[PDB]
């Protein structure tokens, strides 16, 4: 496939199929080569690490290891990633890189690749008062129970909801008020994470949704702007499927990818990585009838795409990290 596999190395759940997620976001890849890692201690540096990961990913024969990485951002203990969300571990390594490229020639790059903001607003239905806020987003986690696909999730997101009785809205100088409360997208970023909401609360443990959840290989997502362009349409395309088979903790994780956006789409599972047909990356994960599904999807926008994945060679990473890493080789074979 020209593309290579990551060790299984314990419950590391979601992380090897992130890692292969973020190192197939090229734009992404290219600015972790260039943070200034001379100075750091390799132990408890999670950006040297991620620089690491990435560069045996792209240049070994063998399946990577990541034993260095989680130990420098530390979940190390037998059940650290079964303890968190896919969304917390993408947190925890895209804020330790873009606090490293802090006052460097690539300081914001993750804002301009994952952010996006929208408004949340409260609008009194008995007097007159608005409240409007800005936020930033780097994900959306969308519900699915009872939503048939990825438009009615966006639809269920974006609805109106109701603030009375006995949960009323504090509008200040007006007193307890009636509302409606909401939010609208004001920005979609280049990249979009979606997380699926498949890890509920049952009435008392948690339990999966294996429910059917039908996402498109195009998303047009102009709709749910609160002011559109007709230079940019909203239109994403499908880059990455995470995939969780069982019903339980003793489930398997994949990821299907095509990581050129050309339709061309592998399964990379752990150390295995093989070509595989449309049908398998999408459809076969809806979930509905078994209990292998999605539940987090990489979309990208068109207008975006080629800058996102722009080609990657070896001349991009920095002569002083290729030392680097080769010397931390030819230590392990001595
Ligand atoms: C409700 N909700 N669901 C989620 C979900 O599924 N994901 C994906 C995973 O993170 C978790 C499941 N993994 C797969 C798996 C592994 C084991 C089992 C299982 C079932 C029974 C025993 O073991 C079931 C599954 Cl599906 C893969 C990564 C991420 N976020 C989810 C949220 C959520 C909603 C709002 C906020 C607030 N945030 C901002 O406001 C924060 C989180």
């Amino acid at each position: 496939t020209g593309y290579v596999g990551l060790k299984n190395q314990g419950a590391t759940c979601y992380m090897n199929s992130l890692l292969q997620t973020l190192f197939f976001t090229n734009q992404l890849r290219k600015a972790v080569y260039m943070m200034p890692t001379e100075g750091d201690d390799s132990s408890k540096s999670v950006p040297l690490a991620l620089q690491r990961v990435f560069y045996e990913l792209q240049h070994s024969d063998k399946p990577v290891g990541t034993k260095k990485l989680t130990k420098s951002f530390g979940w190390e203990t037998l059940d650290s990633f079964m303890q968190h969300d896919v969304q917390e571990l993408c947190r925890v390594l895209l804020d330790n890189v873009e606090n490293k490229m802090k006052g460097t020639c690539v300081e914001g790059t993750i804002p301009k690749l994952f952010r996006g903001k929208m408004v949340s607003y409260i609008q009194c239905k008995e007097v007159d008062y608005r409240s409007d806020r800005r936020e930033d987003y780097y994900d959306i986690q969308l519900s699915i129970k009872g939503k048939k696909n990825i438009f009615e999730s966006f639809v269920d997101y974006v609805a109106v909801e109701q603030l009375d009785g006995d949960n009323k809205y504090d509008a200040g100088e007006h007193g307890l008020q009636e509302a409606e409360k909401g939010v609208k997208f004001l920005t979609l970023p280049p990249v979009l994470h979606l997380q699926l909401m498949r890890f509920h609360y049952d009435p008392d443990q948690n339990i999966k949704i294996n429910d059917r959840f039908e996402f498109p290989e195009q998303l047009p997502l102009d709709e749910f702007l609160q002011k559109t362009d007709p230079k940019d349409p909203a239109n994403y395309i499908l880059h990455a499927v995470l995939v969780h088979s069982g019903d339980n903790h003793g489930g398997h994780y994949v990821v299907y990818l095509n990581p050129k956006g050309d339709g061309k789409w592998c399964k990379f599972d752990d150390d295995v990585v093989s070509r595989c047909t449309k049908e398998e990356a999408i459809e076969h994960n809806y979930g509905g009838h078994h209990c292998t599904n999605a539940y987090m999807l990489v979309y990208i926008r068109e207008s975006k795409l080629s800058e996102v994945l722009q080609a990657v060679t070896d001349h991009d990473i920095p002569q002083q990290l290729v030392e680097r890493l080769q010397e931390e080789k030819r230590i392990e074979a001595q």
